[PDB]
RNA sequence: GGCUGUCGUCAGCUCGUGUUGUGAAAUGUUGGGUUAAGUCCCGCAACGAGCGCAACCCUUAUCCUUUGUUGCCAGCGGUCC
């Protein structure tokens, strides 16, 4: 990828200075107009090591999750792991799903039962007074947990969008020794992660580069 | 030992894994609505489960089907009535 697009995107665009963690001294080029410009010219290459060391893991069978709440990016990330070959979370990130994969595993299961059951001919035997708010319970339950149904292990990296915001994962990421790659704004923690790429995690159109970027390297990654 | 009263038919009482604290412990069980109810919905470092609440049990209030004795007498005939 080359500056041009990313620079079309708005990564420059950051947060005032109100909200500026000193943690990231060397990812800032200067104040203008009481909100922070972040610089480009040092963003490219660690952003190519990202890439590079992403298709050399996607290359070896390496399952990855994608991990993104925001409301105006949700589905994109969506869209862009499903045909991505790879996982997704949308809504709230269950606290411990990974130090805990024994009893979430357990949630899918019961999932996929309900699954069958709905797409079993089944739900009209019943008077009236279960179908509805079982109906009810298995979209919850899809929104919840249905993005990782048939993922059925641990992941070997982990990619976030928007870091603070989901700090909680990037902890139970560190509890097992599997290495993040995520995007940082100027309002966040760079050492819990060691694969950092400066810019904006608000607008659409940096999610949608950011995914299109990582989709293609999977692409040519997995051509190996 | 067994059996019984009481707080009280009050709505509460706990467990597994995870996380937080040196630790006794906490969370889950907090928050906004709502109900007779820890009843339900939304949110949420929690995810699930159990005993409790409710339901399944008995009786009373309406209708239908099966049968008419020692129970019944609307329609007929007779009658010491
Ligand atoms: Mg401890
Ligand atoms: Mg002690
Ligand atoms: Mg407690």
């Amino acid at each position: 990828v080359s500056m041009r697009d990313m620079l079309k995107a708005g990564v420059h665009f950051g947060h005032q200075t109100r909200y500026w963690n000193p943690k990231m001294k060397p990812f800032i080029f200067g104040a203008r107009n009481k909100v922070h410009i972040i610089n480009l010219e040092k963003t490219v290459p660690m952003f190519n090591e990202a890439l590079a060391e992403l298709n050399k893991i996607a290359s070896r069978k390496g399952k990855i999750l994608f991990v993104g709440t925001k409301r105006a990016a949700s589905e994109a990330v969506k869209d862009a792991a499903l045909s991505c070959d790879q996982f997704f979370v949308n809504h709230r990130w269950l606290g411990g799903m990974l130090t805990n994969w024994k009893t979430v595993r357990q949630s899918i299961k019961r999932l996929k039962d309900l699954e069958t059951q709905s797409q079993d001919g089944t739900f009209e035997k019943l008077t009236k007074k279960e179908a509805l708010m079982r109906t009810r319970e298995l979209e919850k339950l899809e929104n919840s947990l249905g993005g990782i149904k048939d993922m059925g292990g641990l992941p070997d990296a982990l990619f976030v969008i928007d870091a603070d915001h989901e700090h909680i994962a990037i902890k139970e990421a560190n509890n097992l020794g599997i290495p993040v790659f995520a995007i940082v704004d100027t309002n966040s923690d760079p050492d819990g992660v060691d694969f950092v790429i400066p810019g904006n995690d608000d607008a659409i159109r940096a999610v949608t580069l950011y995914l299109g970027a990582v989709a293609a390297t999977v692409r040519e990654g997995r051509s190996q």
